[PDB]
């Protein structure tokens, strides 16, 4: 159920790294979607816009544990969950 909470989660977007910029035309710098990636080696991907017409991709990588399920890395911060990386995005658009 690691898999059921990312592709269900109101932040992921089952888009493609265009259609993630297309959608992303109508929302505000700092926006953002967790979408989909076919490559891979990872099938997950943030797209977020640094403005008119501009935009961020970055691959979320999926690895396991082997202690007590899975853990993403992205740009080598580890994390959980989807969670922690909407927290994190979010205050990136923040800043602003």
């Amino acid at each position: 159920s690691h898999m059921h909470r990312v592709i269900n989660h109101p932040y992921y977007f089952p888009f493609n790294g265009k259609q993630a910029e297309d959608y992303l035309r109508s929302k505000e710098r700092g926006d953002f979607v967790i979408r989909q990636s076919s490559r891979g080696d990872d099938h997950l991907a943030i797209t977020w816009k640094l403005d008119k017409d501009l935009f961020q991709h970055v691959d979320i990588q999926e690895m396991e544990k082997e202690n007590p399920g899975k853990v993403l890395v992205v740009e080598g911060q580890r994390y959980h969950d989807l969670d922690q990386i909407i927290v994190e995005y979010l205050q990136n658009k923040i800043r602003l």
